């Protein structure tokens, strides 16, 4: 047992294979996927040289994500359990075809460090078996955890398919996974899974994880769900460790890795402009301590309104109609709410700037684009636009610092995580702070202008 431990994240630009027509050879699909495995194998050597207990690299790293059932099939290899106690380095042919999981067993061994990454397996199956697909296997999304001696300590089957991934199946039931070390108890799950009950939350709640591993894919949707805001706020709200490996893809608006601790971001990394890669380092507690529970509802339900005879407005944010009502001055304090979910402000802006549009929003539903969520949102955000038509849309930059803001709601569920995000995508730590009572607030003036100060809820129970 060690006390603290130091946490590597490498954002990935994969080397993505040809479009094609029909699928290529198994030699094919290994040739690439090597050529990936040599640059990941340079993230790992460097992290290892500098002490790394731990690594994680993105989803999809080693094949990319273009593929129907067929063309995915060559990169596959079937991938035990761990339970069948197997260093594949040591012992390379004991499961015949798995290439991939003996490089990445060599690679964790040789360097000594624990290396999470995401590879393709298949499980051939028969008639016999009624849930077999008719072209004879399940093909599974799937984290992979080698030990610093080479073991496969983990093995986890994505849960939450995005739209798009027709390429993968479901599991039949979630698969709750953790591997325990001497540098904390780690949970993993994968990109899109960030967002469902099962296996995240339970994870934290059932099995007390003081770390989480998190392979991504991620594609930035603005104001509320980047990625390096929207996983810093989830292990801010959840109090865990996390650990974020996303694909470097700028075309497609991936960027956004880091390692975030339950009080802050600890390092991220944001980038559109380059298509580098990038290692990120950083010490974490083993089993971090934590303050009382929030109660997200306390303060938010002891007061009254703040405002009255707003004049209101709807706002679309990420295809839901947010209730929102405009900020008039520099400085003031305002009510608004939509059903069941009353949301409060106080803020002082630094300068009024006089073609700058901030508002307060609330929503209270069922989000139904690109999946299925209930949610219960609060959020002061930056209006793309003077228009108040353009409330709620995606906003790179913004020039008005606040010297103060104070933003709470009265949620009827204690999953809210806090969310800030400066100009330019950037985290804000340490500059803000979530009471017991459930007011996310400022500890000093904002480094940067702001985009948006947001308490994020999910209903998991009306999904
Ligand atoms: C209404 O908003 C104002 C900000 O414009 C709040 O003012 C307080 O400002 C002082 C600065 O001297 C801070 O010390 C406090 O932190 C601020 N308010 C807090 C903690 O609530 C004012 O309090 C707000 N009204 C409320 C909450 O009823
Ligand atoms: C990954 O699960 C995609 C998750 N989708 C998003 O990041 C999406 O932009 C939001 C933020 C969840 C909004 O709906 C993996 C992946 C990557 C590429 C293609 C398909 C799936
Ligand atoms: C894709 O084709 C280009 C051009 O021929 C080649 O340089 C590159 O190596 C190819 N990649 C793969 C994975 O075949
Ligand atoms: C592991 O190191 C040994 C050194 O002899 C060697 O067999 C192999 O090339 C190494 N593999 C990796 C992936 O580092
Ligand atoms: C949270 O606070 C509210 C209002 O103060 C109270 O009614 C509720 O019982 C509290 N819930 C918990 C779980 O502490």
């Amino acid at each position: 047992k060690q006390d603290t431990f130091i946490a590597a994240v490498y954002e990935h630009a994969a080397i993505l294979p040809n479009a094609t027509l029909t699928p290529v050879s198994r030699e094919e699909a290994l040739a690439l996927m090597n050529r990936n495995l040599d640059i990941l194998e340079g993230a790992i050597t460097s992290a290892a040289d500098q002490g790394a207990h731990i690594i994680v690299t993105p989803e999809d790293a080693i094949y990319g994500w273009n593929f129907n059932r067929d063309s995915l099939y060559p990169y596959l290899e079937d991938i035990p359990d761990p339970e069948v106690n197997w260093i594949p380095c040591n012992n390379r042919n004991r499961f015949g075809q798995t290439p991939v999981q003996e490089r990445l067993s060599c690679l964790a061994k040789n360097n000594s460090i624990y290396v999470v990454a995401n590879i393709g397996d298949k499980k051939p199956c028969d008639t016999s078996d009624p849930q077999c697909p008719p072209d004879g296997r399940y093909q599974y999304n799937t984290d992979v955890v080698f030990d610093s001696q080479g073991k496969l300590v983990a093995r986890y089957h994505k849960q939450n398919l995005f739209m798009g991934e027709n390429q993968f199946n479901v599991p039949k039931e979630p698969e709750i996974v953790t591997f325990n070390t001497t540098f904390g108890s780690f949970g993993i799950f994968t990109c899109f899974d960030i967002l469902f009950h099962d296996p995240a939350v339970t994870l934290v709640k059932d099995f007390h994880v003081d770390t989480i591993v998190f392979p991504t894919a991620w594609m930035n949707v603005l104001p509320h769900l980047s990625a390096v805001e929207f996983h810093s706020a989830w292990a801010m709200g959840m109090r865990v460790n996390f650990l974020a490996s996303n694909i470097h893809y700028p075309s497609k608006k991936m960027t956004g890795s880091g390692i975030y601790a339950p009080n802050s971001s600890r390092a991220f990394h944001y980038d559109m402009k380059t298509e580098e890669g990038k290692l990120l380092l950083s010490q974490l507690d083993s089993h971090p301590s934590h303050s009382a529970v929030v109660n997200w509802t306390s303060y938010a339900s002891s007061i009254e309104a703040l405002s009255s005879g707003n004049k209101e407005f709807k706002g679309t944010v990420f295809f839901d109609e947010f209730t929102f009502v405009k900020l008039t001055g520099v400085a003031g304090n305002y009510t608004v709410c939509q059903k069941d979910l009353c949301c409060h402000l106080s803020y002082k802006m630094s300068e009024n700037i006089p073609n700058e549009v901030y508002a307060l929003g609330a929503f209270d539903g069922l989000h139904t684009v690109e999946g299925r969520y209930y949610l219960q949102i609060c959020t002061l955000l930056k209006c793309k636009t003077t228009n108040l038509n353009t409330c709620g849309d995606s906003a790179e930059t913004a020039s008005t610092r606040f010297e103060m803001f104070s933003l709470s709601g009265t949620f009827g569920t204690q999953y809210v995580f806090p969310e800030v995000l400066l100009s330019e995508n950037q985290l804000a730590p340490g500059e803000f702070q979530v009471s017991t009572d459930g007011r996310l607030f400022s500890l000093k003036p904002t480094s940067g202008p702001v985009l948006t100060v947001t308490l994020f809820g999910r209903l998991y129970e009306k999904d």
